[PDB]
């Protein structure tokens, strides 16, 4: 069963009423949700300026304590790709930074509904494309890695598809991500309501980021439709137990195994989806920054 | 599924006979097979004598580079309590001293079949204890924490029960352990034969250890059996997903929870009982142990 410290949290209506209120009201409500997690202090934190394909994107670079030379994680944040931001993502970028003695790049992809796919994918590609051809400006000798998580672990998975042959990613993380449509799964049937992130949470965020049903079968918003997984970076992949998406995440783990893509899979049990967020009323999510620092330490760093 | 770099090696045959040959030649070929994984480097280590109520009990002390104070890690090897000892796992326990920047003090227990149950619970205790009231002799003063795989899962879970009241211990760790006796679990069912440990062995183990049936129901072989689990010290529990205990594991991580104590569960998937013992060859091991020696650094250090 959940944790009871979780069942005791859902129970006092601690919710984001995704498709019940406007986006900005979901906005804000999910920026008050995760400012409440404390800012470990790390090194300098700088705001920049990246010049994307078709916009320019807004980063924030995160430098911990430690010297350089350092390994760089990009990392993208979820939200359903509608909600979600820099600011609001502030207090765990900067607990990666400080778990990971990395620079992290917290990229402020553009947000539907104001635009649609493939926008976030692009602009997380362009990003991602751009501080790897740009190292000296982050001391970043060890190299690129990219994170993220719900909407953000897509994005991620998805950028490291479209990087095959053009970019040596060091590693990828995949926090609880949407992998592609599913109306089948056992875990999205069984915990379609009252674990936080629902099946109505899920339809409503695809209303607001597909253009239409074709591009539910696009692989930059189903990685998992992919032709061809080989030769993709080695992942990390963290699933929650009482999560609808947890079922096709871990799909995701076994068709990157099955392609020969080195992978670690782990499932947080008694947890919902989005855990690593409300890290100071989840512990379980700070056991998870933990693993995520300390993977990047090994890979980064021998 | 499994890993395929899993499956491969169980098709190559990756077998320590525990039916068939005698004690002493499984023993040999468990030693054999454990120290084929690298020694790291730490700082100094030594054998140790600890004054045990029953018996002598030697102990190697693994000390970090980092430079004190300490926390102090009370190790309990695994080997179905009858094949294992300090020196098969100095490998893991180098591996977890230098994951967790902290002494590290595996423990050499008596072993069945000629020390019968509880004779491994007696000592794993008399260490833990000793170790708790000795901890200038290790710059240990951030406190003790435990922690066991298979056998030695079920002797650190144990020993928290055995303490409580007596010692404050800041933290177990119960990596894929045994927590009683189970005819009757999916896991059990299902993962019986074909993925390294199976009933066989844990029935052969079972008969080395154990006096009589009703040690079955006793809590100090069955912890999930004890009457009270309130005020326990916090956990990690780690389980594999194609491993016979696994119900198991995960069955006490919820019993816990139910009595308030908080807990991290964690189940690595793709992978087999034992890994850790074996990250050389395979890698989620080697995640495993970052785990458990970066949340070992959280609670001793901060």
């Amino acid at each position: 069963p959940l944790d009871p410290r979780i069942k005791e949290l859902l129970e006092s209506g601690f919710i984001v009423p995704i498709g019940k209120a406007s986006v900005d009201e979901v906005r804000k409500i999910f920026r008050q949700l995760a400012s409440a997690a404390p800012k470990v202090e790390v090194g300098k934190v700088e705001d920049i300026k990246i010049p994307g394909s078709e916009a320019n994107i807004n980063a924030r670079v995160y430098l911990p304590k430690a010297n350089g030379p350092y390994g760089v994680l990009i990392y993208l944040h979820g939200g359903g790709f509608v909600i979600g931001d820099v600011e609001s993502y502030d207090p765990l970028c900067r607990a990666i930074t400080n778990a990971c003695n990395c620079v992290v790049v917290s990229v402020d992809y553009r947000l539907a509904p104001e635009y649609k796919f493939p926008s976030a994918v692009i602009d997380s590609f362009d990003a991602t494309n751009w501080v790897y051809n740009n190292l000296d400006k982050f001391d970043g000798k060890m190299g690129v890695a990219i994170a993220g998580d719900s909407a953000g672990g897509n994005l991620a998975a998805v950028v490291a598809l479209l990087s095959k042959g053009k970019l040596n990613l060091k590693y990828q993380i995949l926090i609880y991500p949407a992998v592609g449509f599913d109306s089948v799964s056992r875990s999205m049937i069984e915990y379609s309501d009252g674990f936080f992130l629902t099946r109505e949470h899920i339809e409503w965020f695809g209303s607001q980021y597909l253009r239409s049903p074709a591009d539910l079968l696009d692989f930059r918003f189903s990685p998992i439709l992919a032709q061809d997984l080989s030769g993709l970076p080695p992942a990390l992949i963290i699933t929650a137990e009482y999560d609808p998406l947890r079922d096709q995440g871990e799909a995701y783990a076994n068709r990157l195994l099955q392609a020969g893509v080195p992978v670690t899979s782990v499932r947080f049990n008694n947890v919902i989806h989005g855990f690593l967020s409300f890290f100071p009323l989840i512990e379980q999510g700070r056991d998870a920054i933990s693993l995520i620092g300390s993977v990047l330490r090994r890979t980064f760093y021998d």
